[PDB]
């Protein structure tokens, strides 16, 4: 009984343009029983094939299937095993000498920095760690269980082939044991070089199938020449034959990149996994998207063949149709190519509603998020992230150049470069100025009449520390008179301050309508933004739960009042908490449909082989906010819509046709993105320092040395005045006096963090005029973005939109990929 691949299913638009696809290759096939069939002669055919085979496909410059885990660069054997692990290390900018164990904690401890995970999910059971990493797309090629990496499991296993129990450590001496191994037998009248091309199919064949089993590939796409050469060779070439098998495609190719997933080779770290849920070894699985999320459903149903007899015929895999309007997904993908395009050397932004100049370098911003949702039923009408990337990279499956080379980047700074990263699900920001609609909406709700208004001072002192307008720390601040509207529309963080904190804060604190922290963050939880979308079962999202207040307190022990310099931040969107594109969504679609909490849905329906359909997305929950007055929202859209025509986003949408409701946030540079390297960065720059480098290290290495001591004192101290307690337990005492003997050597971590800590040290010393700013002058600029979340069309909401560009300046380049979005879902 042979088990049958189905075909795999296909993902469509919700018009039912195809996205997801397969196609059909010409495939070299080797039988591995029939070339190692033996009867008179002494030797199999075998090793004569192998080396034939090749030596035509490297004719015909046809690439091979190589995975023999021994290369050789410039006549030097090594382990590929070997070179995957260090590979992996410095794709995230990880130290060589770190371990297993230190090398998967150290891609947490940037992920929890980066907001994809929280600190609570560092104390955490190493499985479920793992799984959390999983979930959110990253593979660690690391085993928990032993802390040791599957290239070593994987090379000690297939050294235990062959019967190497030498496990004596030499790449070129192991390629030998192997060469003349009982199970290989290869003649020694032939050169290492030819040997080896023998090798890459014996070893191929050896390791798919122990138990005999069909044919194993070797060629996954060949051309005419070498089809037409391997049919009329057979009689000569007995076991290697020409099949097809088909393969993924994906015809708009980046379009809904992150969506949409990719297939690729099963991951290392979970193969047994596969192997009992029924999957061959040369096989295909979704490892991203809804070719994950829906991996099951589109595999299909293996029908069997008898062990040619064909028995039972597979079934081919439901066709998924996504929520995706192609058409609307298209004009979001080319919207934010062309923003980062055109911010950068300057440009013009081509729009159908009227183009707009753009000059370099406001931005100096590489990434870019959008989302476009229908407000009445969450389901997802466009969804892009950049970067982004080729599914196709990924349907043969290449897993060196392709992969390594271009697909992670600076992991320093990993929001703004991973292009397998949905920064729409994955990446939190702080919401700038569009999270006053919340503040505005409690204050509504605790009393807040809108027509209040206050003389604007734009700056509000606490103690020479100053909380101003823009239009303060740039002049002089003043939105003269000012009520909610003008607040909203301008965006007046005096007007917010005031209403937030509940007190007029310039004149001492009165006010008359009570309202604190608490209850923002009350509306805050309310517009579901401490609650996933609905999206973390379909595709990646960054799990959204916030820090509960039993979790907060336990931590804070081992107070919990708000300042009023603290409560000022809240209400205008500076705060601890940040949050997704998706998650602001949800929020801005609850404004625009009357204060309802729709469940985000990318998946709309699958189609099985009978024609007939089911609606995956149906379950979704819409549900009534518990508002003390809905009505409250219509003086926030009253708002949003004032800043469309009248307000900061007056350049986008002031001339355009349907009345949009819209706000924008924005914050400008606050510091430094760091690099890879602390430590070599500052010796990279030591002369542009004005200071000598080996006199600044051997500074250093003493400002370290004089730590440690004192350190190592210190510690010395503690020992002998812990010693002086009457009743110490012999066993206790017999270690405390050992360390004593021969230890009372404290030494610094040797990381970039302490080795840098102190060389920036030196530094200062030798210059003693020097800034941080100077010594930072050369890194790229950290703490700026722009928003503009709306909806469309105002008076009666159909649309939401949400954009963001982070370490970008100008509310252009957010506003007028949204304008383009909302323009063609109208049908203008
Ligand atoms: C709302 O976002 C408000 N922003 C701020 O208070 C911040 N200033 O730094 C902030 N919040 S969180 C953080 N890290 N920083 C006000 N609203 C906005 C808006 O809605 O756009 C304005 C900013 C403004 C517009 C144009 N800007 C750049 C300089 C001029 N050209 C580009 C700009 O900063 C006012 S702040
Ligand atoms: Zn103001």
């Amino acid at each position: 009984k042979l088990a049958i691949e189905a075909p795999r299913g296909e993902i469509k638009d919700r018009y039912g343009r195809l996205l997801a696809g397969n196609k059909n290759l010409f495939t070299v096939q080797v039988s591995g029983n029939d070339i190692n069939k033996k009867d008179a002669n002494k030797h199999s055919r075998a090793n004569e094939i192998s080396l034939k085979l090749i030596n035509l496909l490297e004719r015909n410059g046809e690439e091979y299937v190589d995975e023999f885990p021994i290369y050789v660069e410039n006549g030097k054997y090594y382990y590929t095993y070997d070179r995957d692990i260090r590979e992996y290390k410095s794709e995230n900018g990880i130290p060589n000498d770190y371990n297993a164990k230190e090398s998967f904690y150290y891609l947490v401890d940037k992920l929890i920095s980066a907001g994809i995970l929280s600190q609570e999910d560092k104390r955490l059971d190493a499985t479920r760690l793992q799984a959390k990493l999983n979930e959110n797309g990253y593979y660690p090629p690391i085993l928990v269980s032993k802390w040791m990496f599957t290239a070593e499991r994987d090379k000690r296993d297939w050294l235990a082939s062959y019967k190497i129990k030498e496990t004596k450590l030499s790449a070129k001496e192991a390629f030998e044991k192997v060469r003349n191994s009982d199970a290989l037998e290869i003649d020694k009248s032939l050169s290492d070089e030819d040997a080896r091309k023998i090798m890459v199919v014996r070893d191929l064949i050896k390791s798919k199938g122990y138990s005999q089993y069909n044919p194993v590939t070797i060629a996954k796409d060949v051309g005419e020449t070498t089809i037409a050469q391997i049919e009329e060779s057979a009689m000569d070439l007995v076991g290697v034959s020409i099949a097809v098998e088909p393969v993924r495609y994906y015809p708009n190719g980046s379009l809904a990149s992150h969506m949409l997933g990719y297939v690729g080779k099963m991951p290392s770290t979970q193969i047994e996994s596969y192997l009992q849920k029924g999957y061959e070894t040369g096989d295909m699985v979704g490892l991203a998207g809804v070719e994950k999320s829906n991996e099951s459903r589109l595999r299909g149903t293996d029908g069997y063949k008898m062990v040619e007899i064909e028995s039972k015929k597979p079934k081919s895999g439901d066709t998924v149709y996504l929520t995706l309007d192609k058409d609307l997904q298209e004009v979001s993908d080319n919207a934010l190519k062309q923003i980062i395009e055109v911010a950068s050397k300057g440009g013009t932004f081509k729009s159908k509603f009227g183009d707009k100049p753009i000059s370099a370098y406001a931005g100096k911003a590489q990434s870019a998020a959008l989302i476009a949702i229908d407000v009445k039923n969450g389901e997802v009408l466009a969804s892009s992230s950049y970067p982004n990337y080729d599914p196709n990279k990924f349907a043969k499956g290449i897993s060196t150049e392709d992969y390594k080379a271009l697909q992670p980047k600076n992991p320093n700074d990993l929001l703004a470069g991973s292009p397998l990263l949905n920064l729409v699900t994955q990446g939190e920001f702080q919401p700038g100025s569009s999270f006053k609609m919340l503040t505005s909406m409690a204050a509504l709700e605790n009393g807040l009449d809108p027509n209040f208004t206050i003389n604007d001072p734009g700056v509000i002192m606490l103690g020479k520390k100053s909380f101003g307008d823009y239009v303060w720390n740039h002049g002089r601040g003043n939105h003269g008179m000012t009520n909610l509207y003008k607040a909203i529309q301008e965006s007046c963080n005096i007007y917010m301050a005031t209403i937030g904190t509940g007190k007029t804060w310039p004149d001492g604190k009165s006010i008359g309508i009570d309202m604190n922290a608490n209850k923002i963050l009350e509306y805050a939880k309310l517009f579901g933004l401490d609650q996933n979308t609905g999206l973390q079962d379909e595709v990646e999202e960054r799990a959204g739960k916030v820090p509960s207040t039993e979790d907060k307190l336990k931590s804070t022990q081992a107070f919990a009042k708000w300042s009023t310099a603290d409560t000022f931040n809240l209400a205008i969107g500076q705060g601890e908490n940040a949050y997704t594109p998706a998650q602001i969504s949800r929020y801005v679609a609850a404004i625009a449909n009357g204060g309802n909490l729709v469940e985000l849905s990318v998946v709309d329906r699958a189609v099985s082989s009978d024609y007939s359909s089911v609606k995956i997305n149906d379950q979704k929950k819409v549900e009534k906010i518990p508002f003390k007055n809905p009505d409250n929202l219509k003086e926030l859209t009253k708002g949003m819509k004032l800043v469309a025509r009248q307000g900061t986003a007056k350049s986008a949408f002031a001339d355009f046709p349907i009345d949009v409701a819209a706000k924008t946030g924005t914050a400008e540079k606050s510091g430094k993105i760091p690099t890879d390297n602390e430590y070599e960065y500052l010796k990279s720059h030591m002369s542009s320092y004005n200071v000598n480098l080996n006199d600044a290290i051997k500074l250093a290495d003493k400002m370290k040395a004089e730590k440690e001591k004192e350190l190592s004192l210190a510690k010395e101290k503690e020992i002998k005045k812990k010693l002086e307690n009457k009743d110490l337990k012999d066993e206790e005492r017999k270690k405390l006096e050992e360390e004593l003997e021969d230890g009372v050597k404290v030494r610094l971590e040797d990381t970039d963090k302490v080795n840098s800590s102190y060389l920036r040290k030196a530094i200062k010393e030798l210059n003693p005029k020097i800034t941080d700013d100077q010594i930072d002058r050369f890194k790229q600029d950290y703490g700026s973005f722009t928003w503009t979340v709306a909806f469309a069309p105002a008076d009666d909401p159909e649309i939401a939109v949400v954009c963001v560009i982070p370490q970008g300046d100008s509310s252009v380049f957010s506003l007028l990929p949204t304008r383009e979005v909302i323009g063609t879902y109208m049908g203008l």
